[PDB]
């Protein structure tokens, strides 16, 4: 009965689509919405394993809904939920402050912090339609 | 549900992206163990689809096209011929390898190569939506 749109990957209770263009974290966050969705939010390890597997045959950077203004602020998913501990370790430019803030992206397996103005791909998601 | 989880539901087919990287024959069997077959392109819409689907990668991905030597035309697994004006096969089309000549798609273009070379594959099987 179509749990999800064509061109999307269906997993568990969510669906994923891979960012066509390569823009800053903001445009990436907009585009996910225009498609009635939100940037990737990892809740479990299985989630991480699903994604990594889905981009293992790549080496480009993909944006996720994790970010912050500066180190005095914690890492928060778009919806405001914190980064559940023991999921992965954020690396990269973890000790800085940029006008646009800091945003985490996953690449070749690991997660990295970075200046959100810098363009990159991303992953979007939205609950799977399970109503026949 | 049209397709299984982890696949990509497109048009009337479902698409999965190989996990392992082996040669055409083995790659062909992995699509079989999943009630499917190697990618078959029937139009450019299909090609454009698969292209975008693997834009984020630089690896080579097998499809169901192959041939013994240039004396033979390219054929899809099902045995049907390659429709004209879909894409032209770049690559080593002069050579003739002992285990056949297989076609893979990489960074937009379709290349011919020794069939016994490791590369990821793309599987497909009728969707679901009666």
């Amino acid at each position: 009965m179509a749990p999800c749109p064509q061109d999307w990957i269906w997993h568990g209770e969510n669906c994923y689509l891979f960012s066509s263009g390569s823009f800053n974290w903001e445009k990436s966050q907009e585009k996910c919405l225009s498609l009635d969705a939100k940037l990737l939010k990892i809740n479990s390890t299985a989630d991480l394993d699903f994604i990594q597997q889905a981009i293992s045959y790549s080496s480009f950077p993909f944006w996720m809904g994790l970010s912050r203004r500066n180190p005095s602020y914690p890492w928060l998913w778009e919806d405001g939920s914190p980064l559940m501990p023991h999921l992965f370790r954020v690396r990269g430019a973890v000790s800085q402050t940029y006008p646009s803030g800091t945003c985490a992206y996953i690449q070749r397996g690991a997660v990295y912090a970075e200046n959100c103005i810098l363009a990159a791909f991303s992953i979007c998601q939205k609950k799977a339609n399970l109503r026949a």
